[PDB]
DNA sequence: AATAAGAGGAATGGGG
DNA sequence: TCCCCATTCCTCTTA
C-alpha cells in the first residue's frame, strides 16, 4: 500500500487537487495545504486506504507528524506548510 | 467566546 | 513475536 507521503508527492506531480495542494518553494521540497480545501485530499487518502472512518485533516496530520523523527516530511513554521527531504523528492 | 492550527500520548488496527 | 505504517481517540496548547 502507498504510504501517505508518497501519496502526496504524487498529488503534487499530477496537479489533480491543485486547489488542495501546492508546493511553496519546489526546489526546495516545501508545501501547503489549502485551509479551506484540504478536507476534500483528507479524504482521498482515507479512502485510498480502505480505512474503517472518514480520513479528516487532523488525522492525516498527525500521520505526517510521525514523519519528524525518520526525516521524510518535516513541519515548517508557516501556516499549514512541510517539507519533503532531500531523499523523499530524489525518488 | 468561536474558530482553527499545532501537538502528542496512548490505544488500536495493518500487514507482514 | 514484534516491527511496519498508520488510524483513532482524547486532551492540551497556541493563535
Amino acid at each position: 500500500k502507498i504510504r501517505l507521503y508518497q501519496f502526496l508527492l504524487d498529488l503534487l506531480r499530477s496537479g489533480d487537487m491543485k486547489d488542495s495542494i501546492w508546493w511553496v518553494d519546489k526546489d526546495k521540497g516545501t508545501f501547503q495545504f489549502s485551509s479551506k480545501h484540504k478536507e476534500a485530499l483528507a479524504h482521498r487518502w482515507g479512502i485510498q486506504k480502505g480505512n474503517r472512518k472518514k480520513m479528516t485533516y487532523q488525522k492525516m496530520a498527525r500521520a505526517l507528524r510521525n514523519y519528524g523523527k525518520t526525516g521524510e516530511v518535516k513541519k515548517v513554521k508557516k501556516k499549514l506548510t512541510y517539507q519533503f527531504s532531500g531523499e523523499v523528492l530524489g525518488r
